[PDB]
Order: structure tokens, then sequence, then C-alpha cells
């Protein structure tokens, strides 16, 4: 029961192989060294860290999903528009998870059953010096049959195990794990779960999704995307001291049960002063200094793992990088992507979340009209996506001459083609939005900064389309850059050399010469 | 009188020390071919083409304006925003022009005051292969003494001389041209003007500014800017055939009459079908494909110029490119710069105009409040700059933790600080626009397509500041990128790959660990 089938030990071999792995063996420090080199190199190469401070047991890797081509290269995906439409796909057709015996499966060849001190074998970080604690932020929840409608549940939840084997659990309002605590918050027994660690990375990719309930509803099955994605089924396993399923390649897995009434403090700090909303946490998703809140706890009752001797991979990563933005806007755009294809298919052509949009935050797509009774279509998407994707603050629709990938052409496209007085949607002033949102949570006044008291403004669809039949007035020329050769004038050393020069909206203007 | 002082020689000169010069002696086609070559290397080191099909007496150079790098050492500069404090101090102190004698000039060796056929002399190029006609725009004009009450001004007009040595004159409504000419709109003699070509640099980077009368009022010294830009004197010679001055160290100079009254069509195509605002002219500064309208025309009596063996230089640079945004963009950082420090000093800490934005369209405020009573001025400021620059479109204030030369980072400010219900001013809704913007054109409906017709939306001014006394609650924390060194880690060859792989915003959050 040691082989994973395509785990995360695979998709490491992979990556030495196409030379997209850089190891190392000096001892990282997991309080502000791994966040720090992972946002040296923010958005670059996977780093493996062979040993980890004070955890002989473990190894770190980190950045695995930091540049999107190598994941569109690891998962077989020509470029982020084939992404997008094959994602789109799976989300469509889910592949059932299989389930496998409780002597084959990989992630329990060690199961503790007592000793359960979680810090003591989950490497717990710090991400930046603000902080005061050091919390677990490389799980994915996993609830599977009957909690979850029949289907199946996986995402992240960060945790402070500050009670041994108890932690706080934070959970989104509205998403799925709060669904569940909803509809069972006054039951007697607890939520049966586990929380996985060194998952496949189809799976990360799947749990990275979120708030996108028009598409992937409560009930829906979550690991059978993920499998979908893969191209094989993801393969599950009876878990040992409760009643409920786990991924069985995984590198660590923690089984315990959910109280939803039995809330406690993040921090020390916050449980002293005993306010929320304030007493930084650590970097959220928005890309702010965090707060700590209460938050259910998580009484976990075994740690099963690989054996101890192969040192089981974790997956730490901090909150504001390009590996967290990917891992959660890669589903969101083929989410919103679908969505706009139910709605009305054939007008939109892609959806892009950028890195610096915050991933709940916004998204862009990008729209083609193809006659005068399509013209209107992209508010409407505007207004679906909006009110579909709870707390979004800013859609922009653009034309198809427009580089979505491009934040220098999204902004002239809001400079030339948006009308300050109708084309700047609100549609939804106080409906529900993300309490993490600073702009949002400052609504609270002198009331708890909690998202019982923040009133949303109502988002921002901005229309930045060209009107149907002024496609002409509207036309970005071309200039001829495919009609005259560099060669014939200039030689090779001065052409690396100007083009050694350029960076930025140049890349885009040149390659179009638009 | 062959001797320029700090002319565009002495640039090339410097260019080619530092090494920043390509040159090459293959014959360059003005048609397609030089605006192709500066769109395939926008925003790249100056290129000098030393033979011009069918101008065996000029040479061309192009991207001279395009690394905005190269500029700021060619002028002395550390960086853009010591280059906006710098020039905005000498826009407060103008270096007042020295005349010298008619036969010390350089640019008066040669006077053709017969057989003037401009398009003979002076290069004209196709920019893209939708136009039809090939135009002039390299020369800048030149008014000084009576007809600017005293002072000087020195801009860009685009001419297509199709009557031999008579040749529309495009000016902008509103501009210090449009000002001069509705002076003297009901005149009987015509305005004495000059247009120069290959202008020493500092004029060229005077001549981009444009539409900041509120600093540079008509009747202001723009060749004393340039003068004090250059640290010295600009100087001047008497015209030979009018009453007027001209850049002494220019490479060619045309000495004419401007009528306001005698208007004609830029194309032959427009002038047959009898109709502004369509029938493509050439890309414009909106990044649009043109327009061709009626225009004044203007009447060359003069055609004076360098020694012809000596080969004289012009500029020609396309309208959409990095080379023409630094152009105008970089005076009107400075002016929009100056008045907000007029308005109430210390708060602004920065202007950014960057390349997406339209050199009229929009533009990027820093501002730093420093107590309670300094909340709200970045609301004046922006009505301010929205009011005093005809036609802006779009406005953005942010705070201190921006860095304002990232798109990326604009965007997140535009998702994460901006209430839609508060944060977007809509001033002067019905005020004067800019009619080469096709949004704004577009509301001509079915009447002309010209400034006669068009009504301004009112412009968009974004206030995605942080408000004061909530700096804690929206603070980018910061990751721990100085409290490790990769090198400890990684060896060099590892660490260059990583960085190899990195792009974008990325390279901004790692600097600042943001
Ligand atoms: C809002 C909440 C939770 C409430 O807590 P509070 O405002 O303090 O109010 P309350 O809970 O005490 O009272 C409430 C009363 O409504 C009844 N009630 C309460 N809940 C339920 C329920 N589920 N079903 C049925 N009834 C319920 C109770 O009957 C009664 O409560 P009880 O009397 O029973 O105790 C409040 O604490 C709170 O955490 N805000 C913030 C939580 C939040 O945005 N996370 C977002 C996580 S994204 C994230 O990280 C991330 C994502 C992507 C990338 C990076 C990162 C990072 N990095
Ligand atoms: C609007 C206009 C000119 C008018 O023309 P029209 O709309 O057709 O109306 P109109 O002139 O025939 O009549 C008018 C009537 O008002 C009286 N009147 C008219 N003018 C005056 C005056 N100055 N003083 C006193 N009275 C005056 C006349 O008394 C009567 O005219 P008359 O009877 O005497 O003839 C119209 O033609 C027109 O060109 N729009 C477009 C012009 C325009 O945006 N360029 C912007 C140039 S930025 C540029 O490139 C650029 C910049 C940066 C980077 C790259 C690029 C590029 N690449
Ligand atoms: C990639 C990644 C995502 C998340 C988190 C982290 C990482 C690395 C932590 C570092 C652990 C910090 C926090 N954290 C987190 C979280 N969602 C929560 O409800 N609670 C959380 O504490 N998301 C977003 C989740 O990935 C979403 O999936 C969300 O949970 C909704 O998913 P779903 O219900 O729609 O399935
Ligand atoms: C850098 C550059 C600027 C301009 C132009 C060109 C270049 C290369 C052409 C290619 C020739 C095409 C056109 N053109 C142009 C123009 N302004 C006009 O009123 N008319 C014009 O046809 N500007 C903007 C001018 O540089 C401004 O200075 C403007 O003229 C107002 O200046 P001012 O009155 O405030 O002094
Ligand atoms: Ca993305
Ligand atoms: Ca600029
Ligand atoms: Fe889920
Ligand atoms: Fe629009
Ligand atoms: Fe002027
Ligand atoms: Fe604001
Ligand atoms: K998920
Ligand atoms: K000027």
């Amino acid at each position: 029961e040691r082989v994973g089938e395509k785990d995360l030990r695979a998709a490491l071999e992979w990556f030495r192989s196409k030379g997209y792995l850089v190891e190392t063996n000096k001892e990282v420090n997991p309080d502000l060294e791994i966040t720090g080199l992972q946002k040296i190199f923010d958005g670059s190469l996977p780093m493996l860290f062979n040993n980890v401070k004070d955890m002989p047991h473990a190894r770190a890797i980190t950045n695995l999903f930091g540049d999107i081509r190598v994941v569109e290269e690891l998962f077989g995906w020509e470029n982020s528009l084939d992404r997008v439409k094959k994602v789109a796909r799976a989300i469509d057709h889910p592949l059932k998870p299989v389930i496998i015996g409780q002597d084959e499966a990989p992630v329990q060849e060690e199961v503790l059953t007592t000793d359960l001190d979680v810090n003591k074998w989950l490497t717990a970080i710090r991400h930046t010096p603000l902080e005061t604690e050091m919390t677990i932020g490389s799980g994915i929840s996993c609830v599977v049959g009957p909690y979850f409608d029949g289907g199946s549940h996986i995402g992240y939840n960060r945790m402070n195990f500050r009670w041994g084997n108890v932690g706080t659990f934070q959970i989104s309002p509205g998403s799925h794990m709060w669904q569940v605590m909803t509809e069972h918050y006054k039951d007697d027994e607890p939520i049966p779960l586990t929380m996985c660690f060194g998952v496949p990375p189809s799976c990360t990719y799947v749990a990275g999704a979120g708030f996108d309930y028009a598409i992937l509803p409560k009930g829906c099955d979550e690991i059978g995307i993920a499998g979908a994605i893969q191209g094989s089924p993801v393969r599950l396993v009876k878990c040992r001291t409760i009643d409920a399923y786990t991924l069985a390649d995984a590198e660590y897995v923690l089984e315990g049960y959910l109280h939803p009434r039995d809330k406690r403090y993040e921090t020390a700090e916050s449980e002293a002063a005993d306010i929320q909303g304030r007493f930084h946490f650590h970097p959220e998703w928005a890309g702010y200094m965090g707060k700590a809140y209460k938050a259910p706890t998580f009484h976990v009752t075994a740690i099963t793992m690989r054996r101890r001797e192969s040192k089981p991979i974790i997956f730490p990563l901090g909150v504001h990088t390009a590996d967290d933005a990917n891992i959660d806007t890669s589903v969101r755009e083929s989410a919103i992507f679908a969505l706009c294809e139910r709605l009305q298919p054939g007008i939109v052509q892609n959806v892009h979340i950028p890195y610096c949009m915050t991933d709940w935050g916004g998204c862009i797509i990008q729209v083609k009209k193809r006659n005068q009774i399509e013209e209107g279509w992209q508010r409407n998407f505007l207004a679906a996506i909006l009110a579909c994707s709870q707390g979004m603050r800013l859609a922009i629709a653009v034309s198809e001459d427009v580089d979505i990938y491009s934040m220098d052409d999204i902004m002239w496209c809001l400079t030339t083609r948006v009308n300050p007085q109708t084309d700047i949607l609100n549609p939804l002033p106080g409906g529900r939005g993300q309490t993490f949102m600073p702009a949002e949570r400052m609504t609270s006044g002198d009331k708890q900064w909690t998202a019982s008291n923040t009133q949303f403004e109502g988002g921002m669809g901005i229309d930045a389309t060209v009107p149907y039949g002024y496609e002409s007035d509207f036309h970005r020329p071309v200039y001829g850059v495919d009609l005259v050769k560099p060669e014939n004038f200039f030689d090779a050393k001065d052409i690396d050399k100007m083009k050694s020069r350029m960076a930025g909206w140049v890349l885009s203007l040149a390659r179009t010469g638009r």
C-alpha cells in the first residue's frame, strides 16, 4: 500500500524530468522562510525543501502552481483558453471516484489513533513577522457521501491547532462547508470530515474553486471533477476512526469531527481582547494583512500518513502569491465560462481572472457580438456573474480585439470604451459580500467587523465592449509588423538588444502590431 | 553656421557613445516600413536609418523617446519621479531663448524661396496599409512673439501637402494653436508661423505637452521651458521670408502663413465624399484607426535646411507608440503635478500617465494624507485635473502603498479600494471632450462626427485611496523577502532559472515583498 496513482510524488517526478523542479537540502525554517522564499520567486517553478526545521519526517514543496504554464503542461493543456474550455467540459462530465481497500491506500500506512499532536506532525508556518501564531493552511477539507447530498466536496480551510488535537476551522460564509454546517447546525452529532495534505494536483486544482454554486451547487461531485481533470478516477478509502472517506493517495490525513456550535478564537490575542476583525492572523486573498475571528473547532481523532521514512510531502503556500491565485481562479474562470455559455452560448470567447484581481474579487470576460440581436448580452453576463459569485466586486466585459491577459490593455479599454453614465453597472447594492474585503468590512461602522455587520456596496460591472455596428469606428487598426523583417535591416546582435529592452504592454502591442 | 549647440546630432553622438544607437544602411521605405519597424521594437532604443527610399538627402531616426530610461539618462534624471519634479521646477523657471544672427544659424545654410515642393524634401510616411495618403508628422509648430502674447509655443501638427506648397494643418480644438487661430480668425493677414524638423530633444519634449493650460496658458514660454529642461537657452533665428523666428538648431524649417478661413480636406477620399469623421487618415493618440477632417491650410513660402550633403535628420514616428506616448505624457505628468502642488502642496507624491492611457485620456496621481484635515483633497485633485485637462476621461487617485507604474497594482486598487456608490466622480457631464475618442465621437448621432456635435460624458474620477485612519485595515502587510537569502538555499543556476520565469506583477510584488 505504498503507491499513489496520479499522486503528488508522480507530479514531482514529472517536474524533475522536465527540469521544472528546484531542490535544496538546506534546512528551511517554517517561520518566515518558506513564505519569504516563495514571495521572492512569486509565480516561478516549484521548490522542494528536503529538510524542514523541527520536522525531520516532512518534506515541503512550494510554488507548485506558481507558474500557470507548467501547470497547463502537467495537465496537458495548450494554453489558458484551452484549459478553461477543457475544465468547463470536465465540470459537465465528472468521473465517479473509485473506492479501494483500507490495506492498499498509501495514506494509511501509519495510523495514529492516540498521541494526537497535530502540530508535531503537520508543518505549521508563519507568513509575515507581524503574526503571532503558526497556522496550518496546507490541508483541504473532504466531505463525501450523506453530508454533501451524495456528492463530494474538497476545499481549503485554515486551521490553528492551539489545543493539541483541537483547532479552529475557518469557514467562508456561503461556501459549501458553510452550507453543510448550516444544514447541520443544530444536530446532536458532530460533522465527520477529514483534512487531506499533499493531495494529487488535480484535487488541489479543484479545491481551489469556490463561490461558483450556480455551476457547482451543493451535492455536486468535486472529486469527480478532479478525476475528470486528471483523466482518471480519484481513489477514495474508508477512514479508520470515523464514518467517512478520504483521498487514498494523499500524504497526511486528519480524521475528526467538526463542532459547529463549539466556536473559539483563532489567536490568543483576539481571544484575550475578545473582538473579531482585528488582531492580524495572516495575509488573506484580497491582498491585505489578515484578521482573526471566532470559528468552529475540528476535533481530531486520528492522524494517518504514509511511511514516515518516506518523508511525506506537505504543500504550504502563502496566501498572496501567484500559487494561491492560480489555485482558486482557474476553476473560477472555468465556472464563469460555463455559466455564460449556459445563458447564451457562443457569445463569451474567453474568461480570465488575473492575479491582480483578488481571487474572489473580480473577473474579465471577452464577448463577441455576432449580430444586432446579441447586443446587450454582455450586461446580462455581468449581472449574472456579479449575482452568482458572492462578493465579487469588479466584473469587466471587453470585446474580441482586446488582449484579456494584459492589464494595460484592459486599462486602455476602460479609458476609451466606457461611458461612465451608462456602462457602469451596480446590480445588487445591499447583497451579500465578502467580509475579508476591507472596503466592505469598514461598512460595519461601530459594530463587530464580521459578516453579520458588513454592508455590500453592490459590486461594479463595467461594460467596456464596443457597441455592435460601430466596429469600424472603434477599430485598433494595425501596424505593418508582418510586412517587414528586422533581419533585412539589422544584425542579430542589435535585434536582441532592442528586444531585451522591451517589456510590458509593448510585448502585446508588437505581437499583434496593434 | 554649421553647429547645433545642444542639437539632435549631439544627442545622436551621445546615444552612440552610450551604445544606445542602432544604425543601418539598408534603404528603408517610408511607406509602411519605418512605422512597422518602430512598432516591432516599440519602446526600445533609437534607430537611425541612413538611407531613405526616394530621399537621398535625408536621414530618418525613430524611437528617439521610445525608452523613457534612455531619455532620462540623456537629460540627467535619476528616475521618473525625479524627472517629474525637475520638469515642474523647469516649468516654473523658464530660460529666455537667445537670438543669433541669420548667418550663424545651422538650419539656414540652404534657403529655398522657390521650387517649394515640400514632399520632395520632407519625408512623408504611411503608417498602416489602410491609409491612402502619405503625410508629414515630424514637424513642430513654432509661434514666437506677438502672436502668442510675447511668449512662445511649440507643438506638433500633422500636415498633408497635397497642393505642392500648400498643405492641411491639423489643429486640436482648445490647444494653443486653436487659441491663436481663434483670436485671429477674422484678421485680413494670415498667421506667420514656421514648422521645424529634427529639432533638439528638449524642444520635442516640450512640444509633446498639451491641454495643460492652467499651468502653461497662452502667453507662456514653452521654448523657455525647453531651454530650462536642457540646462541652457534655446537658440532662435529670424526667418528669411516672414516676420517670425525659428529654432536655429533644427534640421529643416518651413516658413509660411496659416490661413484659418481657407479650410480643405485632409484626404482626397473624404474631399470627394465630402464628410468628416470617417475615411481613415492614420492611427491617432487614443489607439484607434484615424479619420479625416477639414483643416486650415499652411502656405509655405521658403524651405530652409542644413547643408544637403550633411543629410539632415528627420524624426518620423508612428502615433500609437511608446515614443509618442512618452513625448506627450511626460510634460503632461509634470504639469498635473504642478497643478496639484499649487492647490495643496505636499499631498501629491507622484503623477504617472501610463502608455495604456491614451496620452490625453487619463492619468494616475498618488496622494499621501498626513492628517485628518487632508482627507478629501484627492477628490478636489481629481475634479481639478478632469476640468483643467480638456477631454480627460479617467483620472485615478491611489495611496502611497501603491506601485504607480504597475497597471496590475492599479487594477488591484480598483478592485479592493473603490466604493462604486461614492468613489466614482463624474464632475462635468456635457463639458468639452476630445473628438478623437470614438466613445465621445459616437455621441454625434446622425450629425457630422466633428467637435461641433460630440457630447462629452463628463469624465470619470476614481478615488481608490485609503480613507485616513483606516491604514491598519487597508495594510498590504509584507512578506519577509529581506529576511532570507536565496544563495543560502539554491545555487546561482537555479536562482537565474526561477528569476527568468518571472514577469509582470510578480516583479513588483517580489521587490517590495507585498
Ligand atoms: C460571520 C461569522 C462566521 C459569524 O460569527 P459572529 O459574527 O461573531 O456571530 P455569532 O456566530 O456569534 O452568532 C450567530 C447567530 O446566528 C446563528 N448562526 C450562526 N451561524 C449559523 C449557521 N451556520 N447556521 C445556522 N445558524 C447560524 C446562531 O444561532 C447564532 O450564534 P449562536 O448564538 O448560536 O452562537 C463571524 O464569526 C466570522 O467569522 N466572519 C469572518 C468569516 C469569513 O469571512 N471567512 C472567510 C474565509 S475565506 C479565506 O480565508 C481565504 C480564502 C481564499 C484564499 C485565502 C484565504 C485566506 N486567508
Ligand atoms: C471642430 C472642427 C475643427 C470645426 O469644423 P466643422 O465641424 O466642420 O464646422 P465649421 O468649421 O465648418 O463651421 C464653424 C463655424 O464656427 C466659426 N468658427 C469655427 N472655428 C472658429 C475659430 N477657431 N474661431 C472663431 N470662429 C470659428 C466659423 O465662423 C464657422 O465656420 P465658417 O463658416 O466660417 O467656415 C472640425 O472641422 C474638426 O476638424 N474636428 C476634428 C479636429 C480635432 O479634433 N483635432 C484634434 C487633433 S489631435 C491629434 O491629431 C494627435 C494628438 C496627439 C497625438 C497624436 C495625434 C494624431 N494623429
Ligand atoms: Ca487566473
Ligand atoms: Ca508616461
Ligand atoms: Fe466544495
Ligand atoms: Fe461600452
Ligand atoms: Fe503650446
Ligand atoms: Fe476609496
Ligand atoms: K472547491
Ligand atoms: K506643447
